[PDB]
């Protein structure tokens, strides 16, 4: 399988599925390096950020677990059609970038935070990663050239 990739089994259906240990994305299909990537991302942060502070929010309080709570909903409502990654990022991202719908441009490996840097370089054009967790928070990433 494509890097990072590997098989598991549902504990609740049985069945078998497909999990990745760099971008932390699950699915139940069987999966399908370059100078440069452009990527998009939704950013929520904690209180044990690098700088607990937003456009969102002067004070951000809310606990890391919490945090990761969120992105799993936005991760379901992604998934299921009920919402679009660009609406919910101008909405709800705790970066800057949420002015752009989540767009950061085109980047090489050596200027991003290494964990963001892996997950954006693993995954394929059109493709979104699970949660990625970074000292400024946690992201989903979405690969768009
Ligand atoms: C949700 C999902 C992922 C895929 C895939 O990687 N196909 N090669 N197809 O549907
Ligand atoms: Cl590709």
């Amino acid at each position: 399988l494509p890097p990072g990739w590997e098989k598991a089994m549902s504990r609740s259906s049985g069945r078998v599925y497909y999990f990745n240990h760099i971008t932390n994305a699950s699915q139940w299909e069987r999966p399908s390096e370059p100078a440069r990537v452009r990527c998009s991302h939704l950013l929520v942060k904690h209180s044990q950020s690098r700088r607990p502070s937003s456009w969102r929010q002067e004070k951000i309080t809310r606990t890391k677990e919490e945090a990761l709570e969120l992105i799993n909903g936005y991760i379901q409502k992604i998934k299921s059609g009920e919402e679009d990654f660009e609406s919910l990022a101008s909405q709800f991202s705790d970066c800057s970038s949420a002015k752009a719908r989540g767009d950061l441009g085109a980047f090489s490996r050596g200027q991003m935070q290494k964990p963001f840097e892996d997950a954006s370089f693993a995954l394929r054009t059109g493709e979104m990663s699970g949660p990625v967790f970074t000292d400024s928070g946690i992201h989903i990433i979405l690969r768009t050239e």
